């Protein structure tokens, strides 16, 4: 797991939408 940072901030760009909308 990130440090909830650096992919955190990416969540929002929508870049990392993988964990936030199915299992995948």
């Amino acid at each position: 797991m990130a440090p909830r940072g650096f992919s955190c901030l990416l969540l929002l760009t929508x870049e990392i939408d993988l964990p936030v909308k199915r299992r995948a």
